[PDB]
């Protein structure tokens, strides 16, 4: 399947993603970790202890039940529901004292966008991110590039209503042409809406775009620092040569396409390796 390759493309990347960052002992904060599904990744990397927070509690309850089946595990595992973005860190983990912060790294897959709905939202989000983590300390994940984005938009007449793309298994439909009708800028870095379908993955879900410009200069008025911002393909052709081997054979065997080369081919392409970007910063001072 094109959406099983774009799967096991994706897991790659984030397992390749956590090793980076990642060091044995570290103390992980994952934020929107949804199901848990990361867990041996972390595990693999050797972490003392996880900490993952989601919003949903029927994907904690997931999340936790994955936990529990799981065996001779070597880190501690706290799962808890709350808001990652728009309250304070603070009300979700109080009656979870046995969590050790700051942490060494805070970890979002597939999430940081949903902060983007207002600034407040987004600033929030920032000041719970390093107000978790230690000074010298690593925030990172993956987002929906907003450079491919704008791409795509620019290709777009302002005639269309609603600008829209996408191929056979997935699509993207923005909300409005405020874009196209602003001289192809966004009217506002926050809230531009456009819901994002992709086959037997994500049914038409509202998310908002997260213009890298402004997520950096935003986490700099934080303390964070830029240390990575590397498209899914860049960073999977710089990083497979390390890991070709690292994995496991069925991984291995999944990312082999049709000329024995490592990646992603045909109409999923477009999704998994340009749709999306990795990130990363590094918390460099402390934030008033
Ligand atoms: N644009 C966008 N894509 C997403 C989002 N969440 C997940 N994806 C995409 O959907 C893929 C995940 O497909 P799933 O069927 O959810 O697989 P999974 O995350 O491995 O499985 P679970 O642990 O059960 O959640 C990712 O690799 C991304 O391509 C999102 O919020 N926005
Ligand atoms: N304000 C919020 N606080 C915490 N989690 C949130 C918030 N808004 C959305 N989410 C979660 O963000 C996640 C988005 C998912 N696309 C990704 C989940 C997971 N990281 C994965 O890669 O599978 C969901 O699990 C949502 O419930
Ligand atoms: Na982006
Ligand atoms: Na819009
Ligand atoms: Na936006
Ligand atoms: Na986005
Ligand atoms: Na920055």
């Amino acid at each position: 399947s094109p959406i099983i390759k774009l799967r096991n493309f994706n897991n790659a990347i984030k397992y390749i993603l956590i090793d980076k960052f990642t060091r044995a002992g570290d103390v992980v904060l994952e934020l929107a970790c949804g199901k848990g599904g990361d867990l041996r990744k972390y595990g693999a990397a050797g972490i003392s202890q996880f900490i993952g927070i989601d919003i949903s509690n029927a994907s904690i309850t997931e999340a936790l039940k994955r936990y529990h089946s799981m065996k001779n595990l070597e880190y501690q595992v706290i799962l808890i529901t709350g808001d990652c973005f728009g309250e304070s860190l603070g009300v979700a983990v109080e009656s979870f004292p046995e969590c050790r912060f700051p942490c060494d790294i805070v970890s979002c897959q597939f999430a940081l966008h949903y902060a983007f709905e207002t600034e407040e939202k987004a600033r929030r989000m920032l000041l719970n991110v390093v107000k978790s983590l230690k000074i010298g300390g690593y925030f990172f994940g993956t987002i929906p590039d907003s450079e491919f984005i704008r791409y795509k938009m620019n290709k777009i007449p302002e005639s269309v209503e609603k600008p829209s793309w996408g191929n056979s298994i997935y699509k993207v439909t923005f909300s409005n042409n405020e874009y196209q009708k602003n001289g192809n800028e966004f009217p506002s870095p926050f809230g531009q809406m456009y819901t994002f379908w992709l086959e037997d993955a994500i049914d038409n879900v509202p998310e908002y775009v997260i213009p890298f410009e402004s997520f950096r200069s935003l986490a700099d008025e934080y303390g964070m620092e830029l240390e990575l911002q590397k498209g899914f393909n860049e960073f999977f052709v710089e990083e497979i040569p390390n890991w070709v081997n690292r994995f496991s054979p069925k991984m291995r065997e999944g990312l082999k396409r049709s000329d024995g080369r490592y990646g992603v081919e045909g109409v999923e392409k477009e999704p998994a390796a340009y749709f999306y970007t990795t990130f990363a910063f590094r918390k460099v001072r402390d934030y008033q």
